[PDB]
DNA sequence: TCAAAACGTCGTGA
DNA sequence: GACAGTTTGG
DNA sequence: CCAAACTGTCTCAC
DNA sequence: GACGTTTTGA
């Protein structure tokens, strides 16, 4: 479990706040029991001029990955474990992302909890709404109200 | 002539590399000696909804002001000796700006030996026409040797 | 004749 | 920036 | 059944 | 984000 230092880490959590996103989503998927995925990400963006920033973060963070598509390019961290201990240190130096981040934190902390009841699973979806709720989000579509229909 | 906590630097320097402009302009204006002024701004652009973060800024760095543009409003900073004492603290921890902070740094010194000399004057368009290439630059239309035209 | 503020908008890079 | 829909392989 | 990866795009907020 | 044009005020 990384220890990051804190010279990265407000620097990060600034650039986080201004390119960065933190994402959580419901996904439709019917091999899955309640019939859709709880997905968690991570990720800053950066033209693809800039990529190396990004090929830095992977170093520097020590997992995930960068994607490619076309003039932009993202850092993703997805792997909950290391999501988890990257975000609880970078959550305290967050201003505009910080309450994204710490709903993420609990989302993940009751995730095994929350494949038992629909009940569970359904609070933790409305934490969802929630980060939703706080990014700037125009193109969602699933969300705990889906989940709800879907249950019954 | 204020110094600023290295904490506050850290995480801003993040956010400008991020959502922030270094900017320097070439503005042709027919009441100046050379037929331009030379404009430095340093910038920070957030979504209204978000423009408390920006008013924190003007507290914190002491001196500039927000303004509203539609949806959006901008953290402005033109007061060169402001904007250079500011400027010189960031520098060191900008990853993506830097070189355009210290350009505009190089600027400002400059500028009074600007004011004398066609030759020096065009020699400083020059470096505005460096800041432009290093941001991503699309709109702008006067550069040094525009203005060297307009010298002949 | 200047520094700074005020106002306005394209082309993306988030 | 913040989603979407789809595939993979234990 | 699941975590995680892979792949694509809409509407801005820079 | 990164420019543009125009006006203000010593
Ligand atoms: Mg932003
Ligand atoms: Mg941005
Ligand atoms: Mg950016």
């Amino acid at each position: 479990n990384t220890k990051y230092n804190k010279e990265f880490l407000l620097y990060l959590a600034g650039f986080v706040d201004g390119d960065g996103s933190i994402i959580a989503q419901i996904k439709p998927n019917q091999s899955y029991k309640f019939k859709h995925q709880l997905s968690l990400t991570f990720q800053v963006t950066q033209k693809t001029q800039r990529r190396w920033f990004l090929d830095k973060l992977v170093d520097e963070i020590g997992v995930g990955y960068v994607r490619d598509r076309g003039s932009v390019s993202d850092y993703i961290l997805s792997e909950i474990k290391p999501l988890h201990n990257f975000l609880t240190q970078l959550q305290p130096f967050l201003k505009l992302k910080q309450k994204q981040a710490n709903l993420v934190l609990k989302i993940i902390e009751q995730l095994p909890s929350a494949k038992e009841s629909p009940d569970k699973f359904l609070e933790v979806c409305t934490w969802v709404d929630q980060i939703a709720a706080l990014n700037d989000s125009k193109t969602r579509k699933t969300t705990s109200e889906t989940v709800r229909a879907v249950l019954d």
